[PDB]
């Protein structure tokens, strides 16, 4: 398929950039549209990404009518018909995030048939927390011929203690709870900004979701939900990716309408490294003097800690700072695959299980590399900007899941980058 070609060196990024709506907010927000038995749900600021198309097919497969106006970045959903129960293998096998329809299907229909996710390269990714939480709400779970078969005679409230603050599990449980009979309390809940945005939509739909953004979410079930119009929160990871890009290239970039609160730990690490990050009326400005960049230690953690979704991109920045940086990835077990590819560009890194050491200032060269996953793809492209020579980034299927027009936005900021058909 396509390749991204980058002429490395002298790619100082200067200018302004517009950021898309959050891919990881839109996926669960689309799942939530299934809950509205009256009216229509309209999502605004929807990015054009392959994961969105898949989620639209999943929701559509449940007899909800989904109309995606790409140019207007609008998704309109009519879920007033009789909603069906199945999230098939053909979708779940291409995007394990599809299982966030499990909760809302159970809330609306009382039974669900959702394909069990298999293997994913970035880590083990079990869903025990989803199922255990659902069982506490009165859901009877079986596994039949590859499908999670779930039935709720009387979906009800429960006091759920999460072993880990799973984003996906918190979303499924929140959504299931909106139409349950009783009060659901999710302790040690995911606190991510996408959780907050989901709660905002649900409440505007007539739900009673409280404490989103805190360690405890309380949902009081109601009989039905209605349609509403919701502006999808800005993609903090795309925003953070451009902040990192500006930093690595000694740039001066304004990330339009960026939310400071959604990138606190990234910004704190950029500041500690020696980058300037300034809040202005029109957005967040990142300015960098390359010679002042100093190595840092980073440990990924559940929000409000440093996001795993900024890890790969941040390791690219670590290649340019002075000294030995350390990246500790605690969220996923196998999310340093991009460093294997970066070895092809001359980058030496020392990986001891969850810890990667990267000495800054190594002389990197352009090379043909292959994306291993969404954020890794971005990290390779960013590295191509600062390496000497031409970098060719392939397996863009991964990139297209979460970045829209990445090459175009970078080119508009001054980078020598193109997307060519191979
Ligand atoms: C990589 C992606 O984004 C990811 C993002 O990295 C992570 C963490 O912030 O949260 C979402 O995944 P997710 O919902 O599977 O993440 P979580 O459930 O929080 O998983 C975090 C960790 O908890 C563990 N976990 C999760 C659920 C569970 O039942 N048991 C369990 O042990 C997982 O193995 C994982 O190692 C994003 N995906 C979406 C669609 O929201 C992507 O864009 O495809
Ligand atoms: C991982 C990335 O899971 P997903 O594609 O999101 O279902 C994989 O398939 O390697
Ligand atoms: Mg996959």
């Amino acid at each position: 398929m396509d390749k991204i070609v980058v002429q490395g060196g002298d790619n100082r990024l200067v200018g302004s950039v517009t950021i898309e709506g959050a891919k990881n907010a839109v996926l669960p927000l689309l799942a939530a549209t299934i809950l509205a038995s009256e009216g229509k749900t309209v999502l605004q600021n929807v990015p054009i990404l392959s994961d969105v198309f898949i989620m639209n097919q999943v929701v559509g497969g449940l007899n909800a009518k989904v109309d995606f106006d790409e140019e207007a970045h609008l998704v309109k959903v009519d879920a007033t018909g009789d909603i069906t129960e199945e999230a098939p293998y053909k979708y779940v096998s291409k995007m394990r995030a599809s299982i966030v329809v499990l909760g809302p299907i159970l809330a609306r229909v009382g039974h669900a048939k959702v394909s069990m996710p298999g293997g994913c390269t970035i880590g083990s990714r079990p869903i025990d927390l989803h199922l255990k939480g659902l069982e506490a709400m009165g859901v009877k779970i079986s596994q039949t011929a590859g499908y999670i078969e779930a039935k709720a005679e009387r979906l009800h409230g429960a006091h759920i203690y999460m072993d880990f603050p799973s984003v996906g599990a918190t979303q499924n449980l929140m959504m299931a709870a909106t139409l349950a009979d009783g009060v659901t309390v999710i302790e040690n809940a995911a606190r991510e900004p996408e959780i907050v945005d989901l709660a905002i939509l649900l409440n505007e739909m007539g739900a009673k979701v409280k404490g989103a953004g805190t360690e405890t979410i309380t949902i009081t079930g109601v009989e039905k939900l209605h349609g509403t119009t919701h502006n999808v929160v800005q993609d903090r990871i795309e925003a953070g990716t451009f902040m990192v890009a500006a930093a690595m290239t000694g740039g001066d970039v304004l990330i339009r309408d960026a939310v400071w609160e959604h990138n606190r730990p990234l910004i704190a690490k950029l500041l500690e490294m020696g980058v300037e990050v300034i809040e202005e009326d029109e957005g967040i400005r990142v300015r960098s003097q390359l010679e002042n960049l100093k190595a840092v230690h980073v440990k990924t953690l559940p929000h409000p800690g440093f996001p795993t979704d900024m890890q790969a991109q941040f390791t690219a920045l670590m290649t340019v700072a002075k000294g030995e940086s350390t990246m500790v990835e605690t969220v996923f077990e196998n999310r340093f695959q991009h460093l294997e590819e970066m070895r092809r560009m001359g980058l030496h890194s020392e990986i001891i299980r969850d810890t990667a050491r990267i000495v800054g200032g190594q002389p990197l060269q352009g090379a043909e590399v292959l994306s291993t996953d969404l954020r890794a793809s971005a990290a390779l492209i960013l590295t191509g900007l600062v390496a000497q020579g031409e970098t060719v980034v392939g397996k863009l299927v991964h990139l297209d899941r979460g970045y829209y027009g990445f090459h175009e936005k970078l080119a508009q900021l001054g980078a020598k980058i193109q997307r060519i058909e191979a």
